[PDB]
């Protein structure tokens, strides 16, 4: 504890979610299920991937301890504006304390800081292979910055 | 100021490094600096950004205040390891207080932990794009986690 405050990181995650969401918007509806690079899945995959990851973090969060057909681009958007609306309700009310404590995943050992930052750069990685598919489809994806 | 230490934020980074190290040398030689998707460039350029990109907080670090050919695989992965000798020995005498500091740049203030915030999540994105890049050419990429 010395550097990033809970409503930083909070404000932060959701400026990256918005990215994604706007990524996720400037797909084509048959490139977002179907093109991919070699041994790789499509955007669809991706997006429901990291989308499952914030229900898993939610879930984290309500209960206090970690639990260890694929979407189209509109229910898609659906299910992101609801994480979006359910992270910016519930994230805040987190104990500060809780961020912290290292609760015990198949793994070993982690945070929720720990876990929120490993989901906040898969969710960075998985959009920057997007960035990549929607130049390979002709579209312009949004600014990064 | 709540949740991480620079000594964590410093071990993340050059976790993060790490890995884009071992991306940049499961390049082959030729796709390397050759190969890209439409209106990209191709992965030497990126790791060439990214380089350049610690050099200029490096050199914040030290004067106090941010200053606003490509090389091959090999010269870069040596330039990569004398940037990353430089950051594990001059960020730990960084002065905690100096990373809440908003120091003015063009865009406006910044502290040095946004900066810092901010070249981590060009780097996982550029990797990111450098992984699509791996599997077009018939690579397989480092484990992302
Ligand atoms: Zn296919
Ligand atoms: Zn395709
Ligand atoms: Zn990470
Ligand atoms: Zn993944
Ligand atoms: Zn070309
Ligand atoms: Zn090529
Ligand atoms: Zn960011
Ligand atoms: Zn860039």
């Amino acid at each position: 504890k010395l550097l990033l405050s809970p409503a930083e990181l909070l404000a932060h995650w959701q400026g990256h979610r918005d990215l994604t969401r706007r990524v996720i918007e400037a797909f084509p509806e048959e490139g977002f299920a179907a093109h991919h690079a070699p041994d790789m899945r499509p955007f669809q995959a991706m997006a429901c991937e990291l989308a499952g990851m914030v229900e898993y973090q939610l879930d984290w969060f309500r209960r206090g301890q970690p639990t260890w057909e694929l979407p189209g681009r509109a229910e898609l958007l659906a299910w992101w504006d609801k994480l979006t609306a359910e992270l910016g309700a519930e994230v805040p009310q987190v104990s500060t304390e809780m961020w912290a404590t290292p609760a015990t995943t198949p793994f070993g050992k982690m945070s929720p800081l720990m876990s929120v930052m490993y989901l906040i750069d898969n969710e960075v990685h998985h959009r920057g292979q997007g960035y990549v598919y929607l130049r390979e489809l002709g579209v312009t994806p949004p600014a990064f910055y």
